[PDB]
């Protein structure tokens, strides 16, 4: 089974993406690219992240959007000043009452974008690099059959990643242990995939998308690329335990394990949002390729 | 609003948890009432600390404690002779249970200790402890000697670990949420009755502690489980690869008890993946003390 993981890494993993912006533009072939940054109270970093993507707008990148998650700091004005269009959760999907968590934000962004490719980038990154978006879309534009690209960082994984996500995947979806950073916030997906799957709530959205992509489209539909060396950032153990609890709930929900829904003495939801093509059928159909 | 888990936890802490388990050794001896107490130290290459742990338990020998055994797990250092000089009885896995070939891991050692001990109550203490305290054993056996219906006591430390808070407790919250009341379910210092420990299977390696906890709960509920404060101890740092291997086996063992299939695929390292290939051992009363008084489980019918 290590031969399967080995062949995936040789074909679907890039430690040193060579691609230039110019060759990626030339390869778009009519497809459009939307970059979405979710943001809840990220005034200190959102501008910096937007600034590294902004020079691509009008070229490789067709839309640059910050999806504000109900911030009360200066996130929106700083994201605007850095050159992003700022869209609230309510504007993205007005007739559906919002609910908390990151998964909600990413899901609503599908109704407020037009890209055939959607790129997600966390807005709390303190060291964003301008080649993030090019490296994330490279496999989608130049490799047949890829629908989800996960950006990983070399270390100079994470405690939740190595103690929770990777060992649970070994137990329940063993082929997926080849994904280095399954919980990473930087990744890109096709409209065809993202429009057609449920979105898990809160901190479960990344692992839910990975497992749903694996089941529906297969291992070769997933790729991964190295975005650069980044050290781990400190997070309190209570936040990490809360994130673990929701990663567990979403994995269990995708495998049919009855999860009690009981949190840690912490929020945990077992309810997905439905595929966006059920609420935006005409948008979704308009975005389906003729062939 | 308080949940059903919150309510059970609060009352369980009132009745079954002791932050200051101040029983005297004399009153615990007086309460033994013919029952005997075996203390078991599993040991795999702990030459630097095993003697110090034994030294703290030794003054109880002949009174509260009836036997003190280091069950050696195949050490190649000076673990055994240092345990001997410190005043313990050293028994190998092989001598403990000659008719079964050993397999590696901590669970095997504790399971085998049941055949090598005679106490009505068996106490487990890790042999790698840096700062063992002489009141560990009194505090662990208190609720077994004085509290009706208690069969398993988990000792915890106040802090001045990642697998417990990121793996064990979140998974218990999902699969057995009442058990999230236990502060340190993976702790190595704990005690149980012979009638309980002989009746349950033992999980291998790093899964033995969590397996005993869930097996006890599934048979007897929260009422049979207690916990006691052993004192203040700082977290000792372990390599990340060790923690990941521990996590993988805790997951395996929890899954087998809660009706979740498990791939048997160990952990992938970078491109190489191991195979969880160690088996649960059956209840020791299938090999020893076969006609002993069985453990009455909770009836699920009426
Ligand atoms: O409810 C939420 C949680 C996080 N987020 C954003 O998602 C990103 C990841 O959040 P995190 O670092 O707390 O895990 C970060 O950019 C947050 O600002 C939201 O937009 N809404
Ligand atoms: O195979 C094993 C593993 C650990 N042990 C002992 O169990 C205790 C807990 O081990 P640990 O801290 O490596 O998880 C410690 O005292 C070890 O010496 C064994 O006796 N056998
Ligand atoms: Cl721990
Ligand atoms: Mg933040
Ligand atoms: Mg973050
Ligand atoms: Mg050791
Ligand atoms: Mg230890």
């Amino acid at each position: 089974t290590d031969l399967a993981r080995h062949r995936w890494l040789t074909d679907n993993s890039w430690t040193r993406p060579t691609w230039t912006v110019a060759e990626l533009e030339a390869a778009k072939a009519g497809r459009t690219i939307s970059v979405v940054l979710p943001a809840l109270n990220e005034e200190e970093t959102v501008g910096g992240v937007v600034e590294t993507i902004r020079p691509l707008l009008g070229g490789l990148v067709d839309e640059l959007i910050v999806l504000d998650s109900g911030s009360t700091d200066d996130t929106e004005i700083r994201a605007m000043a850095a050159g992003a269009r700022v869209i609230s959760r309510e504007v993205a999907l007005p007739e559906v009452a919002p609910q908390p968590g990151k998964g909600e934000v990413l899901w609503r962004s599908l109704a407020a974008t037009t890209g055939d490719i959607i790129v997600f980038i966390d807005s709390d990154l303190i060291d964003p690099d301008p080649m993030f978006v090019p490296k994330l879309v490279g496999p989608l534009l130049l490799s047949e059959g890829v629908h989800l690209v996960k950006g990983f960082y070399r270390r100079p994984g994470g405690r939740v990643t190595e103690l929770v996500a990777r060992p649970l995947l070994a137990a329940l979806r063993p082929e997926l242990t080849c994904v280095l950073q399954p919980l990473g916030g930087e990744y890109a997906g096709t409209r065809e995939l993202l429009m057609s799957v449920p979105f898990a709530p809160g901190y479960g959205v990344e692992i839910g998308l990975l497992v749903d992509t694996y089941d529906r489209l297969g291992l070769d539909a997933i790729a991964q690329v190295n975005l650069g060396v980044r050290a781990h950032r400190n997070r309190p153990l209570t936040d990490l335990a809360a994130m673990s609890r929701q990663v567990i709930a979403t994995l269990f929900s995708r495998c049919g394990v009855p999860d009690s829904g009981v949190g840690l003495t912490s929020e945990v939801s077992l309810v997905d949002r439905p595929p966006m093509n059920t609420l935006r059928g005409k948008l979704a159909a308009a975005l389906e390729h003729h062939h």
